[PDB]
Parts: C-alpha cells; sequence; structure tokens
C-alpha cells in the first residue's frame, strides 16, 4: 500500500522518522505486506496553504518520543534522583507495583522496595509502543541484577513496565517482575 | 492531519475500521491532536488499475485481528482444549513463564502448573497492540482468581501476557505475574 | 487550475453538478482563468473507507438550490397562496420593504402593499447565489408590471429582492425597488 | 469535505485566504457544513514542475479583491475626485439609476443627481460577492444620509448597489433604493 | 517513482495495462529505476464527477493499439487482399520504399516490386512503439525470406519498416531493407 | 487526462521537461487527445518526506537523454575520432550492418566501409525515442552524401539506424540503408 499524510511544516526530519515508521507498522497489523512494499509520503503545507474553518491554523509541537521518555525516566530512577524525576510526571501519576501495591509519591516507593532488595539494575530487552488514540502507550521488558537484602547477588530476574502518558509525561506506571518467584526462601 | 491510503479491493468493512483506527492511533504519537481531528480516506482500486512493475498485482489476504486471536487461544487454554490450542501456533513456538521457564510444548505447561495452583481464570482489563516493523505484538493484562493448591481460593493476582505473531500465527509467548508474591508462606 | 474535492457518497447529479459549477466559479474570484481552463474532479467515498475520529461519519443531506427556493417563494407569494409561503420560511422570517417598513407576518404585507397598488407581477432578469459563510444568500432582480390603484397600468419598473437562508428556509428578506420612483403625481 | 486545489506558484498569503474562503464557501451551498467542517489545501507549484500541451505555462496574475475595488471607486465618487473615479472604469461602463436612467458618464450622473438631493453620504450594512462564470459580481447596501435640496436632512434611507466586473475593472452598476419612498411631497 | 492518472470511465482492462506499461516506460526514459520499482494508479471517474470549463465531458473512444493495427495490415498485404488492406489507411497515405520511390496506390506497389523479386515473407523479430505528442510511431523489424525473380530462395534478408498514424489509421509508411545488398550480380 | 507523478527532489528543470513530455506522449498512445488537453504535475519530495521500507531512499541519478547521446556518438564517430567514441559504449556493444555483418571492434568497422564508399556524411530527418520496459531506444533516420569509391558523388541516400542502451550507454547498433541500391552497376 501507499500512505500521504498532509500535514502543516515545522516538524523535524526526526518527528518525521517516527511518523513514517509507525504509519508503516500501522498498515502492517492488517495488511500483511514487507516494510519494503509499503511507502509513506508526507506533503507539508505552508500556514498559507492550508485552511479550516476559513481560518489558517497553526501546528500542535510534536511529542517527544514517548518511549525514550520512559528510558530517561527509569535511567534517572537508577540514578537516585527524584528531584529530576519528578519532572517527567503529571501531578497525579500512579504507579502500580507487584502484590497491587498503589503509590502516588516517588519517596513511598523507595521506602518500601527497601525492604525487597538492596539495590537492582535494569537491563533492557525491548521497548514496544502501543498508538492507542488516547496517545502512545510504553511497554519495556528485560532482566534484573541486583542483590537481596543479605547482600546475596541475583541476576536474569524477568521483568516488564507498562506506562501511559498524557501530552508527552508520565501518568500511569504498572510493574510486574519474578523477584518474589525467584527469591530464596529459607 | 489528513491520512490518504492507496489499496486493492477486497477487504472486509472490519478490517478497514480496524485500519483506519490504527492510521489514526500511529498519527497520534507524534502528533498531539485529538482523535476527532484527524481524517483517513481510503482509496480501493481494481486490479485493472493498479499496476506495479507493469504487471497487476494480487492483494495479501487481510491478516486476523492479532488480539483477538490472542483472546481466542487463552479461551480455549482455559477450557484445556489443547488439541484446538495447537491450531493457533507456528511449528516452533515458544513459551517463557515466571522463573524463566522456557516450553515449547503445551502439555509441559500444563504438568508445570499442576504443582503451582488448582486452577486459574483470568479477567481482562485491556489489550494492546503495538504495531511493529515485523508485524503485531500483543499485551495483555488484568487479574486471576483460582485456588492454590491446597483448595484456599485467591483472586485479583495481578498478570500479564505477551505474544509475537507471524503471518497470523502466535509465534512467542511472555508471561509476567504476581503469584509467587501474592502465595501464601507458612 | 484543478480543484479536488472529497465526499462521501449520497450526493445526486444534479447536487454534484451545482457543487462543480459553484467551484468553479469560485476559483474565478481570484485567477482570471475562463471557466474553460478550470477543472473539478470529485472523489466520492463509501462509509466504510472514510473515518474522522477514528469513527465512520453520516452525510449531512443536500441542501437544495437556494435560488430555486426563493423562486418557488416568490411564484406562491403572486399566486396568493400564504398557507403554501409560509412553509418555505423559518419561524422568525423577517421581510424589510421600501420606507423601511419591518413585517413578520405575510398578511401584514398583503395589507399595507393593497394601498401602494392593484397587483404586480415580476419578470426575472437574474438571480445570482451569493455564498459564504453562513450560508447561501440570493439575490434576484428585473422589472415590474401592474397597476396602480385607480387602474393605471405600468410595466418595466426596476425590482430587487435578497434573500438569506438557514438551513434551507428563508429567513431574511429585503426589497428594493423604482415603484415610489415611478408612481405618478398629480 | 475536503477541497484541494492546484496552482502555480507567485499568488500572495492574502490571496489565497481569499481563494480559500471562496472554495470553503461554495462547498456550502450545497453541503450544510459548518465551515470548522472544511479543509482547503493549496498545492503551489513551480513552473518546472507543472505541464499543460507538453509546455509550461505562465500564471495569469491575480484578480484584485472586488468588493474593495467597488468600495474605492464609491469613495472616489463621494470625494467628488472623478479623474481618479474613471480609472476604476471599462471604456463602456454603464450605469443604471432608479427609474431606470442608464447613463456612461460619470458627468452626466453628477448633473443628474444635484436636481434630487443636496450630497448624500453612504453607511454600508454588507458587502456580498456572487462567484459566477463570467466573473465576480458584488451587491453592497445599507442607508444613506443627505439633504433634499431645500437643506433639509434625511438619514436612514435604504440603498443597494450592483456591480459587474470585466477584468478587475467595473463594467456595469446598477442602483435601487428608497429616496423617492422617502422625499418628502407637500 | 509513482505515477496517478485521471480519467474518464470506459476504457477496457486491456486499454488500461497498454496506458500502464505506456507511462511505466516514459517514467524510464529519464529516471533509471526498474520496472518493479514504478507504480502507477488509475483514478476512474463518472462523467458526475468530473467537470471542465463547468461542464461534464464525454471521452474521445481509445485508439487502438498501433503496433497490432500495423501488424494487421502487413498480414492482409502478404495475403494480397487489397480491399481490405485499404482500408487501414488514411485516404492520403504514402509510402516510400528503397531507392526512394514514392507511392500512393497499393497497387503501383505491386506492379513495382514484381520486377524485384518473386515474394517475400515477413519474420518480425520485434515491434517497437515510440510515443510522440502526435501520435505513437510503429517501428519493426526482422528478416525476409523468398526467392529472385529467377526462383531463386533466399532468406534473412533483414528488414525494418516505419509507420506513422493519425486517429487510428496509417498515413505515412518508409521501408528500408537489405536486398540490393544480398541481390545476387552475375 | 491529469497525470500527477511523485519523485525524489535532485532532478533539474531540463530532466523534467523530458519526463513531462514523454508521460504526455504515453498518455496519447491509447487517449486521442491533444496535447493541449493533458496536464502533468510533478511533486517533489525531500528526503526526510518519503518512506519505503520504513527507510529514506536515495535517488537514483537521471539518464542523459538517449536521442542526444546517439547523436553524439554519430557525429564523434563522422569525426574519426575512436577514442572518444568508445566512451558512449559498453563493454559488449555490437553493431549490426547491411548484408548481416556484425562486428564489435569499431576499427573493425571503419576497415570493411572503407571498400563500401570513399565518404559519408548524414543529414538527420528525425530522432524516435521508444520507451520500452528495458529503458530507451532510439531510432533516427534521414539521407547521405558521399562518393562512391571511385569519388562519384551520391546525396540523399535513405539510412535508418536503431540504437538499444543500458545505463546510459549504447549496448546495440542496427543499420540498414539504400547504398546497395542506389549503388551504380556497370
Amino acid at each position: 500500500p501507499i500512505v500521504e499524510i498532509h500535514l502543516l511544516e515545522g516538524y523535524s526530519d526526526a518527528e518525521k522518522e517516527r511518523l513514517g515508521r509507525s504509519l508503516t507498522a500501522a498498515v502492517q497489523t492488517v495488511v500483511p505486506a514487507p516494510p519494503e512494499a509499503i511507502t509513506v509520503m508526507m506533503h507539508e503545507m505552508q500556514a498559507a496553504d492550508y485552511m479550516r474553518g476559513a481560518t489558517r491554523r497553526t501546528p500542535a509541537p510534536a511529542l517527544p518520543d514517548a518511549a525514550a521518555t520512559v528510558r530517561d525516566f527509569l535511567d534517572t530512577m537508577e540514578a537516585r534522583d527524584l528531584d529530576k524525576a519528578r519532572t517527567f510526571l503529571t501531578d497525579d501519576f500512579v504507579m502500580t507495583f507487584p502484590t497491587g501495591r498503589r503509590m502516588t509519591d516517588l519517596s513511598d516507593l523507595v521506602e518500601w522496595s527497601a525492604t525487597r532488595y538492596r539495590f537492582v539494575t535494569k537491563t533492557y530487552d525491548r521497548f514496544d509502543t502501543a498508538a492507542t488514540l488516547d496517545g502512545p502507550v510504553v511497554y519495556c521488558f528485560g532482566t534484573l541484577r541486583g542483590e537481596w537484602p543479605d547482600g546475596t547477588p541475583f541476576d536474569n530476574v524477568r521483568f516488564i513496565d507498562r506506562f501511559a502518558l498524557r501530552d508527552g509525561k508520565l501518568a500511569v506506571q504498572d510493574v510486574w517482575n519474578d523477584l518474589e518467584a525467584m527469591r530464596p526462601r529459607g
């Protein structure tokens, strides 16, 4: 198939590359063509050349790459810089962790997790973005290395995180992992 | 923005609705417009009206809704009908469950899980589809109700599954959940 | 220039001819091309092939030719069939006649005009439609034949009417003419 | 609906705004959509990118806003600057005034109207442009203030003018008003 | 590259295949892409959906495949059916043969060639069509088998013909060949 | 008809003029419209605005005008500059001349033709280009002036050449002419 999209000028070459990959993948959820067979053409318009409601329109500035926002937030959390982490978040951000623990304060999380392990470090196997009609949703998964509270090291403990965004800011985090499954029981 | 897509005749009204929603969401990963502002127009062509390589082309039949394939497979598994379940799968299907247990045989899974709970039943909170350039990827999550092996009932145990597909068939399953986190320890 | 327009199926061949003439004339208010040089192409879409807001849309049924509505109302008024005339009108229809007389009741008009002439009959020289962003506006003009109240005949008395419409119904009438200019003064 | 128009480069942002409003209104004479629902996209082409008859074409320079030409001519006439007024006119310009008086010379008009009032000054309620296939046609109307020949002042006397243009110049004027209707009769 | 063409309904699937191959080859005279990379999409319009000069237009019926017309004429000439051959021709058809002999009458040709060989039979190596802006031009070439006037057989004598057409009928024929080069000289 | 073509930026105004004439003529092999009725519009895209296979693509640099390449080679051959002539040619270039003589070496040709005439000079009546799906093919024809080996002059001897190209270089030459037909026989 061939996809054309009409948009106002002002998007970067990198924003366009994202949009083009995104449209190409959307086609592949219905049409089992290889990416190589799918064309995306973008038609950029000056403000004077576009009109809706008999008025000119001003383009909404692009959203940031949601997957990179998510990675940057989780990197900031591993560096323990909470002041910076809170800048990625909506005022009503909610996280849910294993056991169903629901928290709204990043410091509540740190208290809670101290009892569960000394530290943990994420290795990422993959980021997937799920385009929805309420904006993008980010899934990332891979493995954890760390130490149980007695200093015993572990590695390779599967994890997965899900983030919902709102106007580029993180609004909901959900977390699932294999920690309780691999924890030693004496 | 306005999206046009050119495709050969032969897709159903329902396949088109999927493709149109999918393209609309793709736009929203970069352009923070509301769905209401985004138009998708589909231009359908008879075979005589399309030519690539100076030849007519024959359309690849649509892929099934991946999320519905996934739901149907997991429903079949809850009914214990393995013969039917295997028809959803590629010959090299691989599942990975908590602890990192890797299995290729649906009967291996049933043996293994019998030791972990009497039964479990999924309530779905959400299906998300992640369009990628290797085809769609399905994420679903919600909660489990069941009984521990001693007959003790539990409900509301968070879970998440991830499926990768290949030409409409399920090729990779990954599973993460809160069972070991909620299991009673005596 | 070349004009394309994308619309949902359901318009008649005659509604399309109106729309095509209308778009062709719009171009000529800025570009001094002859009609012969201007192309209009209409792209008709089945409901399954169009999507805004990730939903299908249902086309608003065409407006009637405003100039013909206006002619039909004025013909009905010349036949004195007020019951039928009132069906062309909005509930708040207002007419303004020479001297600035403002009336909302068709019977008020008949009372008033009886003192001004025995009868009058319109010959139309032209109908012009003014496309605006509040819908079409109709101008028609030509001459009147009739009799002054003493039975003296006149012909060829210039007149002009202006109508504003609202959802196909007549909402405002304004009238200007040469009657008082040609009336005999003894 | 969605309207695309293909045109050669060289039109101003203001000429485009006129053309876009004009096309938007044309749609509304048939399709009862609100302006807000109607999109106009203009595709501008360099000369090297357009070909008709296997040759490049040179764009006809835009027509001036006909309504503004008309206003400027009538303002010049109120200032009594006939030398400048004649520059707006075709060589065969014809005016028709109440009683059907037909004149081709602006000085003939001034002679004639001196007997009818001392002076008159237009207040404009509205300009409407009627796109036709012989070019734009301008209608304007509102009220007159002035003095009858005995110095008696009047205000609020309804008037309407109609202009036909030809290649940007005024070619036909028609006038209708309430003066004879409001003139005092002693 | 991607080529779209807009045309009125009424062309056959075979006329479209010709037009699509023809447009694909035109691209390849400038852009060194393989045919496989070049897409042609044809947009067919009902009469009600197309307008030029504010009127509907009626499509000119397709031209026949010029190469097949040429082959059919030359086959008819080999069968000696002149009555049928003349139906392929314009009233002013002109042929030019080796030595520059110019003839307008098919019977003149037969007289002339009788002195040159007993008979000759064409084997075609290729037909090429040259799209020009005065319509298509056909070139065909291959070899001749026959007998010199003394009954001596020859084969494999190179030839080439060129035809210019006019509204589907043959208007000019030019011929060049190796006969005089291979004729035996005693 | 109306033709649009979508291409990457980087073609000259002259390459576009060729492509536009070429597409216009292609239409005329099926649709008997005059060139004046046929529109070609070229849509040029920046690399950031085009994507196939979810990657940006780099345009293949234009082919040179094949007819001009052919003329330049034949002009170089008339000047006897073989070193320069060989630069127009593929490594496997093959020429076939009257009698079917097949040669791969430009010096072989010069030896052979010395026995046939003192010299010859081409006057061109026409170049035609035949767009095919293996690239352009060039036909040129007109007349020869020269001298037979005894110094006797001739003029006006019809000739025709055909060239097949490959990636802009000449790959096959075929030649047919009236020399043996006009040679004097004593």
